[PDB]
């Protein structure tokens, strides 16, 4: 299962093409990839290197609450968005009225209030826009055979107001034999840094929704647009490519939860996570 | 290349699971599939059975014009949408105010006026909403390395107003070595009927955009959500699965076109299309 992520890494280093990008760093890029990770009695948290599990759980709870306040996530110890919410970055993009830590209409806002008019990170939008997350849960409970259980974060209207446009832009759920599956379309994949994080994030979301809807976790299908390896990540990924993968850990939910909003960080427990040492990979800014 | 579509058919018949759907017909379904079709000096128009090429070209020009009037497409000889625009069908879904042939805010409206308020099929929306198709062309000309060249038709706000929600919901373009590639995310794929049509449609759109932007056609990446074979299509697809694929035809554009709106149906010419006989496959309504 983890061999699919490693096979994608090996393919990019061997068959990828050099390609410049929004940053000064270069990449080896491949367009159009797909991998399938089993969620059955296992959780795909990569073992060939340590994955920031605390950031995965806290950011998803941050998404579900509909928050767009990077400082609210930074207070829980996760600073993965602080760079895109810094005063000097909001000023550069012309957001001279947003307080520091206001990312704009991002994942949390699109999942819960699609179409609503965005004010600021402190506003309450309850009852405004389309609650895609709850409608997805409702359609699973009442019509599992529905082929439209889709949550989309790509809003061309709200794109200019975002610090960073969504990378995981669209996801779709699927039910058969009481198994809940999820496919994610990711337009841009940092194979060294973001991709292992995003895999754990959407596998966690499937476990949450399967717990609420009474289903068993099935598969996670990771579909990529621009799958790229930054040049400064080639050697860190060559080290990881020599490590033998270990069995995936397991995820246990500690209490019966009724609504998706009732989940707390203490409700989750990772078991048997024995990863290889952390491999440093700088973030391209 | 055509063996990838046939390999997907073989996999669904062998490994698919029974699954009911919106219609009374059943399906054999598989969640999460991907195929890559080369657009280099060839056009992926299936040869193991005849594909309605006249409908592919006319429907795409109908999409590009932003039209939502099924009667305007039916007048060109293509009646693929008349079922979803019939007076007796609009009334069934409660659309007791639209004149016959008004599909609502569908592909053509979303490509050209995303976010605009939908009135009726006869309105002129020039200058309203987001023109996703033209910005995709602009970004390709000025910044080919951009990882955000996305056209999305999934609008949760406009979903209840559509006769049929988009199946080809999101597509992304990609440029490298002066080759234009396109990946389509299709939430629901009728493997017998729609999928061969959709492949030719988005391969045609890539040829159109590559012609305008001065690039060469690269690859088409077809990504599927619910890839299903209807029960009444199992035996027709077994016949097709025994036919030896023939070389793909070629597509030649007859005149230099400047804008995407200037394309006419007579500007295109299919050469060397020698398909196997048509195989009848009823449409599930
Ligand atoms: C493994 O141990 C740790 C320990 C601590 C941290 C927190 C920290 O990073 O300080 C991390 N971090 C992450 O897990 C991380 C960082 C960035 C994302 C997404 C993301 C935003 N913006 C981007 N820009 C580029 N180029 N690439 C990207 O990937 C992203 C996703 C995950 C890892
Ligand atoms: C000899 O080949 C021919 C000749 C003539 C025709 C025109 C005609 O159909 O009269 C056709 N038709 C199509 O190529 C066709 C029909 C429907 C679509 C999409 C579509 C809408 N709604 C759906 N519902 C279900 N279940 N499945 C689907 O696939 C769709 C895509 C293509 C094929
Ligand atoms: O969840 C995320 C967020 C970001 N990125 C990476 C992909 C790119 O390397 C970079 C975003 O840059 P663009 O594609 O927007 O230019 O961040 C991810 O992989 N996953
Ligand atoms: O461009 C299109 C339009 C429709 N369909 C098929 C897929 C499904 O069989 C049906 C739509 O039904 P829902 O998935 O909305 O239930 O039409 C396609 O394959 N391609």
């Amino acid at each position: 299962s983890e061999l699919q992520y490693l096979g994608q890494i090996q393919h990019i280093l061997r068959c990828g093409v050099r390609k410049d990008d929004r940053t000064g760093t270069g990449t080896l890029s491949v367009f159009g990839m797909q991998a399938r990770y089993s969620l059955r009695d296992e959780f795909p948290l990569l073992t060939t290197k340590r994955v920031f599990w605390k950031g995965v759980l806290e950011e998803l709870l941050w998404f579900i609450k509909g928050s767009t306040n990077a400082k609210e996530l930074s207070s829980k110890g996760v600073k993965i968005w602080d760079a895109n919410g810094s005063r000097d970055f909001l000023d550069s993009l012309g957001f001279s009225t947003r307080e520091e830590g206001d990312l704009g209409p991002v994942y949390g806002f699109q999942w819960r209030h699609f179409g609503a008019e965005y004010r600021d990170m402190e506003s309450d939008y309850s009852g405004q826009g389309v609650d895609q997350l709850q409608r997805v849960i409702d359609t699973i409970k009442t019509n599992p055979d529905d082929r439209r259980i889709i949550m989309c974060a790509w809003n061309p209207r709200d794109l200019p107001l975002m610090a960073l446009p969504p990378c995981h832009a669209l996801c779709q759920f699927y039910v058969v034999n009481s198994e809940l599956s999820c496919q994610l379309y990711q337009r841009s994949g940092d194979m060294g840094l973001g991709v292992p994080f995003n895999i754990a994030s959407y596998a966690l979301l499937t476990y949450m929704i399967a717990h609420i809807t009474g289903l068993k976790p099935g598969d996670f299908i990771h579909t990529l647009g621009d799958a790229h390896i930054y040049l400064n990540h080639i050697e860190p990924l060559k080290i990881q490519l020599q490590r033998e993968p270990r069995p995936f850990p397991k995820l246990r939910i500690l209490r019966k939860v009724e609504k998706i909003d009732d989940f707390k960080a203490e409700d989750f427990q990772i078991e048997g996570y024995n990863p290889h040492p952390t491999i440093k990979m700088e973030m391209a800014v």
